[PDB]
């Protein structure tokens, strides 16, 4: 038995990974899914997780500061691209995203759907990219902010906003939107999922699955759910 605390966005990928691992090695991978905030606080308080996958470096930093992970095992496991999506029925085809992108033409008179950049992580990263590309002056008054990424997708899914900014895994999970662009990684803080072994849990079975998470079979599952691997 190996116990993994994983950010909830990883639920389906980790469930598939657990299936592959149990069939090939005959070890049960038991996962607990919640927000990175919830999981880090449980681990800090002494929860018996073996592995922790956070959806950001901030909550892994937290766990490390409290001496709850083994820092020698900490490593970025996954990334997520920042993508521009369009309604499936839109005339919009894929385009090149850079400093020259004519956002006003692409908006066709409407608004850009984003997570509220005051608190939604995808909206924070969207605003960073647009500001660094020099497009924020244009797009700031033309936003359609939502309370979360789901609400931002819903605008684009329902063809109610012509464009939206989400993560690559968000785009893959949403059948009703299509990717029309990818932000340069240099344009914003990298979206990263670090993996680490929990303090006191670095044994053979835990290390074995720890290593498997970086191997080909797991990388293929992560890739098809829209994450980037390392």
């Amino acid at each position: 038995k190996v116990t993994v605390f994983a950010a909830a966005s990883l639920t389906n990928a980790m469930q598939d990974i657990a299936q592959a691992y149990k069939k090939e090695k005959n070890i049960e991978v038991v996962s607990s899914f919640a927000s990175s905030s919830t999981l880090a606080r449980q681990i800090e308080a002494g929860a018996p997780a073996d592995l922790f996958i956070s959806a950001d470096q901030k909550w892994m930093d937290y766990a490390a500061d409290k001496k709850a992970i083994d820092p020698a095992t900490r490593a970025t496991l996954l990334g997520n691209s920042l993508v521009v999506v369009a309604p499936k029925a839109s005339a919009q085809g894929a385009i090149t995203i850079d400093e020259k992108t004519d956002w006003t033409s692409l908006l066709k008179g409407g608004r850009l759907a984003v997570g509220d950049p005051q608190h939604v992580p995808a909206g924070i990263y969207a605003k960073e990219a647009l500001q660094k590309l020099g497009a924020w002056e244009t797009l700031s008054p033309k936003l359609a902010p939502a309370e979360d990424v789901r609400g931002a997708l819903a605008l684009v899914e329902r063809n109610e906003a012509p464009l939206g900014i989400v993560y690559g895994s968000d785009a893959v999970a949403s059948k009703g939107v299509k990717v029309v662009g990818t932000f340069p990684e240099a344009s914003h803080q990298k979206v990263e999922y670090p993996l680490a072994i929990v303090d006191g849990h670095r044994n053979a079975a835990v290390s074995a699955f720890y290593d498997y998470l970086k191997g080909p079979e797991a990388s293929a599952i992560f890739k098809r759910y829209g994450f980037t691997t390392r």
